[PDB]
């Protein structure tokens, strides 16, 4: 029981962390939008997000526009430039609809399974999404439960 | 009782790792325009961004010094900006800028000291992860306060109880 409630607490904490990280990443890309033309600023934002995903660390970004067109998702590269409104995860979640619904509420969460990389084994994850009015993008910061558990392994072993 | 001790220590160690990762991704962000603009302009943009991070009053607060220890950014201690920080001491007697530089020379590391959260506030225990960013030529420090880590972890602590 201790472990169960601890794990749940760690996941809830990470949810809040993703909301904060999304805020600071938005503030970062606002520098691009203030100083470069629209098309260049968006290129810079998505190239940055590629660099974040390539780091294979705490978070992985996904980006869609307000109408659900996929702008960035290296796990599903063929979806880029297409409507994602009918896209489903392998566990049957309309993940882009979830991003949009959360953003319409001022920010929120979507839960679904997806690989960590194109062609990989699907794993449970979640997304915090938010509509950035400067870039006019719905930005999603995402984390995998496997990774959260890895990061918390030493805490878990210490309690044991 | 020993449970809470080892849990808290673990949570602090986790946050140390988080700051190293956050510093990496912040560096990757500011490089997008170091690549395009002159140094003065790019640095102004980076430090404007970092001001907004600190103004968020959330998980992290940035401090920045140059490779020689001149303070570039520290809203808690605005009088130190543009001065050598080599002899700057925290209230608990730590040469914090020397710590930032020693850590950066090793490829990244940690400095532990007491400092307010804002200019004129009560001093609080904190730690900094610092790293030398070769593109910007800045020693960038992401920092967090133990009080805030404890706040963030309160629901977990209550659940264990």
């Amino acid at each position: 029981q201790l472990m169960e409630h601890l794990e749940t607490g760690q996941y809830k904490k990470r949810e809040k962390t993703l909301a904060y990280m999304t805020k600071i990443l938005e503030q970062g890309i606002h520098e691009y939008y203030k100083s470069f033309d629209n098309d260049t600023a968006r290129k810079m934002a998505l190239d940055y997000f590629k660099r974040i995903n390539d780091d294979k660390g705490m978070i992985y970004m996904v980006v869609v526009d307000k109408n659900g067109v996929v702008l960035f998702d290296p796990v599903n590269p063929k979806t880029v430039g297409q409507s994602g409104l009918d896209a489903q995860s392998v566990d049957g979640v309309y993940y882009v609809r979830g991003y949009l619904e959360a953003a319409k509420k001022g920010g929120g969460y979507t839960y679904y399974k997806m690989p960590k990389y194109d062609g990989g084994v699907p794993e449970k994850k979640f997304a915090y999404s938010h509509y950035d009015e400067v870039s006019q993008m719905v930005i999603a910061a995402t984390s995998y439960y496997t990774d959260i558990n890895t990061e918390n392994k030493a805490i878990k072993e210490g309690v044991n």
